[PDB]
C-alpha cells in the first residue's frame, strides 16, 4: 500500500548505453514532478532498471533520456499503468509504444 | 510494372543467419509468395532488398528461419507501396511495421 516498484528494460541497437536514464514523474492517483533513475542491471535485451517509488502508484510518466537531457529516446511524454504497486515494461529505442511483455 | 522494397532487420540478440523474407503480392493481385534474403547490412541490422516486376500497392510479409523453422511473428502482415516503391523497419517481435528508422 505504500510503495511501488517499476522494472524498466531498455533496448539499443548500438548497444551502448553509458548515460541513458529514466525520467519517472507520479501521474496517478497524486500526480508529483519527477526525478531520475538510473540503471541498475542488464540482461539479454538490454538494461534494467528497478524503480522504487514510496507511494502507491496507478500511473507514471516516464521519459528516456540521455545524462539531464542533452537527448531523448521518443521526445513525448509516455505513461505506465501499474496494478497493485508493480509494473514491468520493455522499451525499444526510437519505438514509442511500451510493451508489456518482452518481444 | 516494379515495385521495390527495402527491409530492415533488427533482432536483439544479433544471430541473423538463416532469417528470410516470404513476401508475396496482395493489391492489385494475391499471387503465392518467394522466399528473399538479406542483400546487405547497416547499424539496425540486416538489410534486403526485394524487387518484384509487377506494380503493386500492397505486399504481405513474413520472417521466417530457414524454410518455416520458425516465424518471427506468426501472423500475416502487410507492406503499403507508395509510387512504386517500400522502406520499413521490422524489430523482433514487434507486430507494428515501421516507415521510418526507429
Ligand atoms: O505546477 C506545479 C505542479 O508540480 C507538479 O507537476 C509538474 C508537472 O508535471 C508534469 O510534467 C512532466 C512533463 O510533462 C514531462 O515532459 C517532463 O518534463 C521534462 C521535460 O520533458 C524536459 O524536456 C525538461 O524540460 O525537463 C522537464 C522536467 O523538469 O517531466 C515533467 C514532470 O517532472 C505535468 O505533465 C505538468 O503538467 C506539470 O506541470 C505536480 O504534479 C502538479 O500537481 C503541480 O501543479
Ligand atoms: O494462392 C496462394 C495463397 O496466397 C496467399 O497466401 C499466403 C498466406 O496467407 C501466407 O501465410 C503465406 O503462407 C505460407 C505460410 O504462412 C507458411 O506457414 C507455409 O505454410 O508456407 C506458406 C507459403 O507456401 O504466404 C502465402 C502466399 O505464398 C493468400 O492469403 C491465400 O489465400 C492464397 O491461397
Amino acid at each position: 500500500f505504500t510503495e511501488t516498484t517499476i522494472v524498466v528494460h531498455y533496448h539499443r541497437y548500438d548497444g551502448k548505453y553509458d548515460g541513458w536514464n529514466l525520467w519517472i514523474w507520479p501521474v496517478e492517483p497524486v500526480s508529483q514532478e519527477g526525478k531520475a533513475y538510473q540503471f541498475t542491471g542488464e540482461d539479454d535485451f538490454g538494461k534494467v532498471a528497478v524503480v522504487k517509488l514510496p507511494m502507491d502508484l496507478t500511473k507514471v510518466g516516464i521519459i528516456v533520456r540521455l545524462n539531464e537531457w542533452q537527448a531523448k529516446d521518443v521526445a513525448k511524454d509516455r505513461f505506465i499503468e501499474i496494478k497493485d504497486g508493480k509494473a514491468e515494461v520493455w522499451i525499444l529505442q526510437g519505438v514509442e509504444e511500451i510493451f508489456y511483455e518482452k518481444p
